[PDB]
């Protein structure tokens, strides 16, 4: 196929959302490829692991002078550049990103059904969209747009969210089929406190978000954590100890 | 013009509510009919001072309504105030309403919401494939008004309360027209985003239990409320009550 | 019948609170005696309103010299002895007590199935009961023991609360059959937040009991209030309105 | 005697918890064993730590369990730390056993709880005809096991965890043995009643998100809390860490 599901693994400990999301969806009947990009500094001991369960491992690095000016004039903006490397895989005719610390519980090819750019609205400014899942198509001309735009502009919160919500900025009042459901990228604060909501149609979440400064990975060898955002921790290392821990060795 | 700005007053003390509302309406380039409903509860001292701000104050006594309003309100007691706010429907002198709780605000001119069709609201912040039942667009009609009702006496609410109730009527809110999603702007529940767009805001909604009117006189929000209320609304008590 | 409902009503304003409870109570087919207990401040009108509602108006004042020494050594506990007259009814053989800042939502007959000292548990310290409804059996001898007791050692809240909670200490662990069930003394405090319990058993309730500085009769010509406790307020306003506000003309 | 007290540690962060509950118990008249049920996910580091506490440390690995086990986790995916804590009922070389949350503390021996029978457990404060689920008295059993899981299957919870579950299934709790109500002392969720009846406590219980290890170093039970981490917890750290 000519569709992939793609994530990003900046560095070594990353990598093991990276490794439990990629299980996630291999454990969901995989219908297309599986690319994970990462940085020099991820070591050819979690290249040869993350090679077991993706079908790409992509190191992003410097490469055309568009890019170089992005980078070099903004160097906060390294991972946000790094993550948009996503639209340069022209090989592939539409994606699904999936930020690192994100969770599959079920089979979500139906998002290929929808078209760039596709993304879940994000909870307290609900009029962005949340950068965790989208839905784009690879395009060196969109690359070359972005990059400009982010050596132009920056970005309005220091992270690739601000960056894409501002280039993406109709995305609130155009076209409502590329609102994904909250389902696909249901956020871990919602699940802080048992709310209405949250009860009556959280159990029909396909993909979780695992957000705050505390990731699933940081519970193994001092911030509030709720019993509901237990319940999806307990999912998530589910997945680690039976489909990624065997590969490490 | 057929169209009218409608909030509800369930007590004397969230009348506090309704008439800042009502008044930072009036503030800016009025153009619509101000309606408050209430409850019979509501004194006869406050009816006075709503008429002030009001061209329509509407008692609404489930008790004395027609039997299936009665009857909804027998078989779901707790729904009582979601039942007087769903009254709202029943105005039919009017084509095209826009629904403002009383813990709303309002920053300017908003009538460009009457250019949207029923049922148009904001995303609620909390699970934004739910609306927030704070601020909506709708056409008032017995017939809806008896869909409501009997949706409410079949399946109550999820939350206990309107937004609940409002949710599970007009279900396909999230993924049909959005044409009929309100920007948040509209109904502004108070991050980056806040200071990037926060300054744009025309409504805002002072949400939780602890209301304007709870505190002794963010924080530049709750300012703005009580200017309004210093400035517009106080003075209504004292002249009514000479 | 020789069985009664009492409350008590301390001054005109608490009388509305009585009025409202009284007629809940006649609502919900009325089958025994309904009884106010007032103070001397309660003016003339209120009694002959409250008279329109209650089969008995009686007026509590200063009596024995064991009544006497309580009243005049503790005038902190003035009201509390003034309810505790409820005990020297002994023309009735069992009654209820129900503050009169309570509404019953349905009949509660089957509460004098119940034998002394039945109430149900207060939030907060669950092995107290609260003490805004009860069932008791009106008794000289067992008036004579509490004002003796409330002589002797007061009461560790300086109402009528802790007194009772400490003259039938044994309520949390004698006999589950004087436990009323929480329906039928339901604080409007436990409704603040829309709590998993209180929206799976709280379409049960068959009293509530509002708490707080802010009675419902405080709403009518700036504590916090929820939603789910205004629908009870609503409540009380609505037998107000349809069943009190005709009385007083 | 074939009795134990049983806790339940989920993550290695929890474990702290365990850790400090467990040593309470050692420091009051020990005469029962200590269980720790954990998940796969809690190291080997830990697990080692654990041991130094607990008689059993007993992993529970809901897919590598019996089919019934394996069919409830995946048909309730959120009820996985939930079927993770009902396995204390699968203890059977136990007759009787005590649980206690992480999220507890023991003032004093409380031995005297195996004097109860199945199922005994203190009122909850919100709503006191619940009992609260950190602390109960019950008897190991497959039978009781499986019956908890086919509830589960069927009814899941209401609050989405084990003490909606565990009052569900116990649900005459309220209306039949007064002997089966462990005195509030017994899980202080911690007025004019507190001051009173404070001073007994026997166990002490956390609620909310907000445990004793999420702070760094009302008050008095926390000071006793981190009093009993820094003299009896911290140390096992260091000296398994050498
Ligand atoms: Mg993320
Ligand atoms: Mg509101
Ligand atoms: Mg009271
Ligand atoms: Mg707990």
């Amino acid at each position: 196929t000519d569709q992939a599901f793609v994530t990003l693994a900046t560095n070594d400990i990353y990598c093991q959302g990276a490794l439990v999301l990629g299980q996630s969806l291999r454990r969901h009947r995989l219908t297309r490829k599986l690319v994970v990009l990462i940085t020099p500094q991820v070591s050819d001991l979690l290249r040869r692991i993350l090679s077991k369960v993706f079908d790409e491992v992509i190191e992003v690095n410097l490469s055309a002078d568009y890019i170089h000016l992005a980078f070099l004039k903004r160097p906060e903006l390294g991972l946000t550049l790094t993550k948009l490397h996503c639209w340069t895989l022209t090989h592939y005719s539409k994606c699904v990103f999936l930020d690192a610390d994100t969770l599959v519980l079920s089979n979500v090819d139906e998002l290929f059904d929808r078209g760039e750019f596709s993304a879940a609205p994000d909870p307290g400014w609900p009029d962005c969209f949340n950068s965790g899942v989208f839905v784009f198509q690879p395009s060196l001309h969109t690359h070359k747009l972005l990059l400009q735009h982010a050596m132009e502009h920056g970005s309005f919160d220091g992270a690739d969210q601000g960056l894409l919500n501002s280039f993406f900025r109709n995305w609130s009042t155009t076209d409502i089929h590329k609102h994904l459901p909250f389902i696909y990228n249901l956020s871990s604060n919602t699940m802080y406190t048992y709310s209405p909501a949250f009860k009556q149609f959280g159990s029909s979440a396909k993909v979780v978000h695992f957000l705050g400064s505390m990731k699933p990975w940081n519970y193994k060898y001092s911030v509030s954590s709720s019993q509901h955002q237990a319940a999806f921790l307990h999912l998530w290392w589910t997945v680690y100890q039976n489909n990624v821990l065997p590969l490490y060795k």
